[PDB]
């Protein structure tokens, strides 16, 4: 996350780092048992770590959950980043209480100029790299689906939405993929791709969840 803050230790109770060794990627707690991540995050052993602030230290409140199922979207394609949405199952329940914390499937779309939040443990610089211990937080504002196309002609599909500022300076970036964009109490975008990060008139792209919720209760039903 470029140009946020640092999140209050466990203020967004649904996120989750994907962790294979080290951390790589954000989710979404969507229900006791079930992840929602990006398919580009796809790894085929991952470990879901709830309950986290501060990645590099045990602070008490840390749930690590091995997946026991990592499913993408069966037309996910790698190149236009069409269909970026995994679901992964949990090993075992999460125990919810006040730190860890499901967060809801969107009832609608998201309008343009609703308020997210977006969050994550990647890259905070708009230029180089350098990557934080503490989960950082952005407000951001979902962008119309015209000002999408214009930034990034040919290359936004129905599934994609952007969301940030076109004139530079805040926005996610890499590490942050597969993490949440919460508007109105509803995941809304999963943290996808971009141009660079930060860079003006480049804005973020996320998955665009509401088209996938009838294939996760689907899956969900089969798993
Ligand atoms: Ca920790």
């Amino acid at each position: 996350i470029v140009g946020g803050y640092t999140c209050a230790a466990n203020s967004i109770p649904y996120q989750v780092s994907l962790n294979s060794g080290s951390h790589f990627c954000g989710g979404s707690l969507i229900n006791s048992q079930w992840v929602v991540s990006a398919a580009h995050c796809y790894k085929s052993r991952i470990q879901v770590r709830l309950g986290e602030h501060n990645i590099d230290v045990l602070e008490g409140n840390e749930q690590f959950i091995n997946a026991a199922k990592i499913i993408t979207h069966p037309n996910f394609n790698g190149n236009t980043l069409d269909n970026d949405i995994m679901l992964i199952k949990l090993s075992s329940p999460a125990t919810l209480n006040s730190r860890v914390a499901t967060v809801s499937l969107p009832r609608s779309c998201a309008a343009a100029g609703t308020e997210c939040l977006i969050s994550g443990w990647g890259n905070t610089k708009s230029s180089g790299s350098s990557y934080p211990s503490l989960l950082q937080c952005l407000k951001a504002p979902v962008l119309s689906d015209s000002s999408c196309k214009s930034s990034y002609p040919g290359q936004i599909t129905g599934n994609m939405i952007c969301v940030g500022f076109l004139e530079g300076g805040k926005d996610s970036c890499q590490g942050d993929s597969g993490g949440p964009v919460v508007c109105n109490g509803q995941l809304q975008g999963i943290v996808s791709w971009g141009y660079g990060c930060a860079q003006k008139n480049k804005p973020g792209v996320y998955t665009k969840v509401c088209n996938y919720v009838n294939w996760i209760q689907q899956t969900i039903a089969a798993n």
